[PDB]
DNA sequence: CATGGAATCCTTCCCCC
DNA sequence: GGGGGAAGGATTCC
């Protein structure tokens, strides 16, 4: 079975560099401006030229600009993105029915046919990353391997603009070598109850009675893990579809005020709808980013489609409920529009 | 200082054979 | 006791 993981590289701040050639060799760096203030907001991503000196997503725009004042600083363009990611999609369907679109850009394909071993796999691979060089100009970097966790290691490893495959003896010794913390899937909440756990290795997974590890991570997870270990973990390559639409913004400044904060609210529902295109939710959430960057949401699944009239006035008991239910002073507002027809 | 989007799993109810 | 869902939160990664 082999798995082959395409991914672009550095895609935002390269396709801002593809639709403006005058950037490549410069630091640049792609941001979301939040505009509560001057330069307010993160990083969504920044090319090489930027990140060899520590600037990467998430860290805020003004820390960044401390690092590389003279950097080219853009505003993210999603739709832009969007679209060329779905052009580049194509291009690798051309290769494989069996494609898992994992993110904007990511994918893996079960090549299980064409390819015969890992030699014809890497040059399918080189094959590939020159297909989209040359139709869109961009540099991705393909991960090969048995399975997609590994297929996506070797991602991690031969970037940027690489290529590499991770064969069976390899997978073993990874199993042993590889730290758990650079398994996909464990974060750092995670790797922390894993260290307390003496698991500080996939290999140490088979070491403890998996009931305690289920009560310390949970059953999905612990499963994930151990059969990873057990070199046997072998999950399918399925094609993905979006299950949430929504959109969340920004305040200029905190509020509990409910007339302050309905324009932002409806603004995002107005968006939302937008982005719905055709398709119609029958579950609605409201969500909402507490003064002290913590998460609160308060939905509601109606027994049909939902319209923009009835979302409209939905939402706002919602963020009543959230106001009532919660005390502190809101940051930013926004509507998650689920289980479509 | 820290945008914003979305999927998945985990817990806690809760109604009911 | 456990099936079946809805809710709200926890956690991960693009
Ligand atoms: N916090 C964020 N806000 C907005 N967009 C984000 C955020 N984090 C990541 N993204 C985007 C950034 C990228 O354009 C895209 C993810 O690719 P990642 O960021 O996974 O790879 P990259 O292409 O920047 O790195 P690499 O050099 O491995 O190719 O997801
Ligand atoms: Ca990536
Ligand atoms: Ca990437
Ligand atoms: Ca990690």
């Amino acid at each position: 079975m082999i798995v082959l993981f395409v991914d672009f590289d550095y895609f935002y701040a390269q396709v801002e560099e593809v639709l403006n050639p005058s950037l490549k060799g410069k630091p640049v760096v792609v941001c979301v401006f939040s505009g509560r203030f001057e330069d307010s907001g993160a990083v969504a991503t920044a090319n090489y030229e930027a990140r060899k000196f520590g600037v990467k997503a998430g860290i805020p725009i003004v820390e960044a600009k401390k690092i590389l004042p003279n950097a080219v600083y853009l505003p993210m363009r999603k739709e832009v993105y969007q679209q060329v990611s779905s052009r580049i999609m194509n291009l690798l369907r051309e290769y494989s029915e069996k494609i898992e679109i994992a993110s904007i850009d990511e994918a893996y394909l079960d090549i299980s046919d064409k390819v015969r071993d890992y030699r014809e796999a890497y040059n399918l691979g080189l094959e590939i990353k020159n297909k989209i060089l040359e139709k869109e100009k961009i540099t991705v970097t393909v991960g090969i391997s048995k399975n997609k966790v590994f297929a996506k290691i070797a991602a991690d490893m031969a970037k940027p603009n690489g290529i590499k495959v991770i064969d069976d003896e390899e997978v073993k010794r990874l199993i042993r070598e590889l730290d758990i913390a650079d398994v996909p899937g464990i974060g750092n909440i995670t790797a922390e109850k894993l260290k307390k756990l003496g698991i500080n290795k996939l290999v140490d997974t088979l070491s403890i009675e998996f009931d305690k590890l289920k009560g310390m991570i949970g059953e999905a997870k612990a499963k994930y893990l151990i059969s990873l270990a057990r070199d046997e973990y072998n999950e399918p390559i399925r094609t993905r579809v979006r299950k949430s639409i929504g959109r969340i913004v920004t305040m200029k400044r905190n509020s509990r005020n409910l007339e302050e904060i309905k324009p932002y609210l409806f603004r995002a529902i107005e968006e939302s709808y937008y982005k719905l295109d055709k398709r119609i939710p029958k579950a609605i959430h409201v969500v909402a980013v507490t003064e002290d960057l913590d998460i609160v949401s308060r939905g509601r699944t109606f027994p049909h489609g939902i319209s923009k009239e009835t979302a409209y006035s939905e939402s706002v008991k919602l963020l009543q409920k959230i106001l009532e239910e919660d005390e502190r002073k809101i940051r930013r507002i926004g509507v998650r529009f689920s289980k479509f027809i």
